[PDB]
């Protein structure tokens, strides 16, 4: 009726999106079971707590697992939603090739048994986090929702594809579903307060936390998955997006669901690729100090460039990121500076 | 002495395959929630009641759903097995693209939980029950298992490919599995006793059935679904294959498995495509009656032809379908005859 739904809202893009949401005048209810979340000195995941303070608003949480079908059916008589965003599930830490099982459980089971109470309650109205990796290896760029999907290189990747797929079929067969599943790039950056953002436990398996953590001293040096791809400089180049705009997009989509609009789908990303090396630049930049760096081998499943197509958002979801890679740089410098192991210990 | 569990052993393809494990010295546990296998008298499926009589064998039987956790790991708990054929499911009665998340949800999440279960208590040798749909519209015939797979056209061939590709992931992260998935095609045909066969609740979604129904005068004439496809009579083409052939082919699968074959993929049919208007002229020849029918229009996503490579099963497998057309239909005649109803409770 009135609430929103956020399952994984702890997490990194949740927490984001929660605070968006906040700001623009949404009430959210968030589920999370701390998986891969930080847990504050009270009721909330520190990261919520610290949305709560940023905001100034209160953040109705309720701590469970989206398995769990008993508090699904109590968290939706409790409450009346109108719309779920759903963020919650396992994410390839490089995971994934070795424990299909778990990834399958979490994303797979997990989404399904989400899907099948909003169906008996009525909530027919979702905002999905999917992957660019559902497009596999990229048969040209920028990648536009047009190209090729399924075929992926891994169990967190086929896990988004299979989604994506039970939910086109859903909305096929009750056309009063409506369905937004949002095909993140590579997201970076934090809120411009420093107070929340990425926090990874142990060695980070993405680039950016690994940079900063080189910058901020953690880490020795930045190992480059190889040097030797088609890229005007040898090393991977990724579309990494501010995270807030990611957020912002979120908001974007349910202004969506409420044009009836069915099932649409929608790359977020910048629309600009940058490399490796280009990232540690810019990283120094930020940060004012040297992040060392190795030349090592290829990392099995790495693809050489993924950047997207940012039209169809910019025209149907009217969203574009504003943010751009010196914002993302200097905000996630400042997450890191500020708080040099993540929420806490 | 370790046992073999069967679920969704009550059904079609199910009871078959516990007869031949009956017979070739197995020791099956078989599970079903009745879903869609008819209740006997006693705790037993009338199927599987049947198949007792028939192998003069014990069936070990346990009346359970796939989705229920806790029964599921007690079950394991239980008994050492040291296989599952996996059968339980929901196959579709041309509803799939309606209830997707029943597809989902009894397809999909009750065999991620049976994997679940089965690698928690040590058990990682499967077989499990794919099909032909998983290929998608054809692409080229006749089907190898090479031919594409995924671009299903309903939930429930969707439901099969995303399992396949779960088993396949599975097999790559931990080299102990073995698990053997067999892609059938039209299985059709019952037991040489006539005692079992398939037992469809309500009008036949299915060819075979269908006429047999008319054959046997329950029916007025087979409504026929289509007849401009692009074969030979313009009707759809198919590979039948004796639901004792391919019961067999179950058999031979436990064995591959004992060889330590990590994930094995095998298409299970004849090779030989028959097309509606052929199988209806062979059901007229087993039946010895006319079996009128009509011309209506095409069923929403139907294929025009769709026949099996079998060679890599007789190959790896060790296995062929030796039961020709004729044999198909005298059996499931014998069946019909015999069972003008279908199964019921003993008199
Ligand atoms: N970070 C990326 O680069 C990226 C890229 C593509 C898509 N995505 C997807 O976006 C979503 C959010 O990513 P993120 O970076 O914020 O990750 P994250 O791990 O920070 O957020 C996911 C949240 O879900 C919670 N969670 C996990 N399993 C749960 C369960 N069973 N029940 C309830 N809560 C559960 C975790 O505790 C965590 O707080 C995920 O679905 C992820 O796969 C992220
Ligand atoms: N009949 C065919 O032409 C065909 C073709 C391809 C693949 N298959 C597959 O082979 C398997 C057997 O098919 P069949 O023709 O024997 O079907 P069937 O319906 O006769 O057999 C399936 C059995 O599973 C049981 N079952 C269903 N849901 C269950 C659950 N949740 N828990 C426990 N038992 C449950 C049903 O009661 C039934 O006895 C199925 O997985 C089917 O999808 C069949
Ligand atoms: O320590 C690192 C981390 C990353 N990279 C390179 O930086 C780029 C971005 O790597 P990320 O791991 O951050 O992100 P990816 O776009 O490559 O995404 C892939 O890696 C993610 C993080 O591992 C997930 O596993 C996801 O499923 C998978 O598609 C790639 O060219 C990668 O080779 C390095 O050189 N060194
Ligand atoms: O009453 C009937 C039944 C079938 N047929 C035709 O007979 C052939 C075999 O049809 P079946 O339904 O027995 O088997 P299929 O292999 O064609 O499977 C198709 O029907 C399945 C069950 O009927 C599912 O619907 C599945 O999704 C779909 O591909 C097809 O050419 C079909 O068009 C008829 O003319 N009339
Ligand atoms: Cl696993
Ligand atoms: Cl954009
Ligand atoms: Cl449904
Ligand atoms: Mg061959």
């Amino acid at each position: 009726a009135e609430k929103v739904l956020v399952t994984g809202g702890a997490g990194y893009i949740g927490s984001h999106t929660v605070l968006e949401l906040l700001e623009a005048g949404y009430l959210p209810v968030v589920i999370d079971n701390f998986h891969n979340a930080f847990r504050g000195g009270g009721s909330l995941p520190e990261s919520l707590r610290r949305v709560q303070e940023l905001t100034g608003r209160s953040v109705e949480f309720e701590e469970m697992d989206i398995l769990d079908q008993g508090a699904l059916q109590r968290l939706f008589k409790k409450y009346s939603f109108m719309a779920v965003i759903h963020f919650a599930g396992l994410k390839a830490m490089g995971e994934s090739v070795q424990k299909p099982l778990d990834y399958y459980r979490v994303n797979l089971t997990g989404t399904i048994q989400l899907l099948e109470i909003m169906k008996a309650h009525g909530v027919k109205n979702l905002v999905f986090s999917s992957s660019a990796t559902v497009y596999g290896n990229p048969q040209y760029l920028p990648l536009d929702e047009a190209h090729p999907t399924g075929g992926c290189t891994n169990p967190y990747g086929k896990s988004k594809f299979f989604i994506e797929e039970m939910i086109r079929d859903l909305c096929q067969a009750d056309k009063t579903w409506n369905v937004v599943l949002l095909r993140y790039f590579n997201p970076t950056g934090a809120h411009a307060s420093g107070c929340i953002g990425e926090d990874p436990q142990g060695i980070p398996n993405n680039l950016m936390p690994y940079v900063s953590q080189v910058a901020i001293g953690r880490r020795e040096a930045l190992n480059v998955f190889g040097n030797d791809y088609d890229t005007e400089d040898g090393t991977g180049v990724r579309d990494y997006i501010h995270v807030v705009d990611l957020a912002k997009g979120h908001i974007a989509a349910l202004r969506k669901l409420k044009e009836q609009c069915g099932c649409r789908i929608y790359n977020l990303g910048t629309g600009t690729g940058y490399s490796v090396l280009q990232m540690v630049q810019a990283m120094e930049k930020a940060s004012g100090k040297k992040i060392p760096y190795k030349v090592v081998a290829r990392r099995e499943g790495d693809v050489a460039a993924c950047y997207a197509n940012p039209s169809l958002a910019q025209e149907e979801l009217g969203w574009t990121a504003a943010l751009g890679l010196d914002r993302m740089c200097e905000d996630l410098w400042r997450w890191q500076k500020q708080n040099p192991s993540g929420f806490g210990t």
